[PDB]
C-alpha cells in the first residue's frame, strides 16, 4: 500500500513539520496508506506526532540522504509540473533507460543530465541545458562537477516528486539506508 519511493517522500517532506492530510495531498496516496505509513514511521521512531516531525534518528536519516541527494526543488517543463534532484557521485547509467521508469512511474518526460565544467549537460553531446530550459536551469542548485541531475514533470507535483524519487532510488539503490528499507 506504500512504496520505499513514498518514504523516501515523506523524509524529504518532513524538513517542516507536516500534518496527515497535507502528506496526502503532496504525496497523492491513500488515507489507509498514509496512515500506514506514518504509524510505521512512528513504531521505528522516525517521526513524532504533535503535525508530524523528524525525530533525531528520522534527521539524521534525511541528513544522510541529503549528503547523496539535493533538496528536491520544484520546476516547470512546458508548463507542466516538475522536480529536480541532484544526485551526488553517481554511479554511470544510462539516461534512456533512467527516463523509461520514470514514465513507468508516471512522469510525462524525463531529463537525466550530467554536470561537466560546472554547467548541467545532456550527457550525450555536453550542451547545456540552460539552452532548451533557461527557468528550469536558473533553479537547480547544489551540484558539482559529476553530479547527474534528473528533471521529472508530470501531470500533478506529486507524481513529479514521486517520479523523480524513483529516479534516485535507481541510481543511489546500494546506498540507501537500512534504516530506510525497514519501513517497507
Amino acid at each position: 500500500e506504500y512504496t520505499v519511493e513514498d518514504v523516501l517522500a515523506v523524509i524529504f517532506l518532513l524538513k517542516e513539520p507536516l500534518g496527515r492530510k497535507q502528506i496526502s495531498e503532496r504525496l497523492e496516496l491513500g488515507e489507509g496508506s498514509v496512515r500506514t505509513l506514518l504509524r510505521k514511521l512512528s513504531h521505528l521512531d522516525i517521526i513524532r506526532s504533535k503535525g508530524h516531525f523528524l525525530t533525531l534518528k528520522g534527521k539524521e536519516i534525511r541528513d544522510k540522504l541529503l549528503s547523496m541527494f539535493s533538496e528536491p526543488i520544484g520546476v516547470s517543463v512546458d508548463g507542466y509540473p516538475g522536480i529536480a534532484i541532484v544526485v551526488k557521485n553517481p554511479p554511470e547509467f544510462k539516461s534512456i533507460e533512467l527516463r523509461d521508469e520514470a514514465i513507468k512511474f508516471d512522469a510525462k518526460g524525463a531529463m537525466i543530465l550530467t554536470v561537466k565544467d560546472n554547467e548541467i549537460v545532456f550527457p550525450e553531446d555536453f550542451r547545456p541545458l540552460k539552452e532548451m530550459y533557461p527557468e528550469v536551469a536558473k533553479k537547480i542548485v547544489d551540484y558539482e562537477d559529476g553530479d547527474a541531475v534528473i528533471i521529472t514533470w508530470a501531470e500533478t507535483p506529486a507524481k513529479a516528486l514521486k517520479s523523480a524519487i524513483h529516479v534516485a532510488y535507481i541510481l543511489k539503490k546500494e546506498e540507501i539506508t537500512p534504516e530506510i528499507l525497514e519501513v517497507v
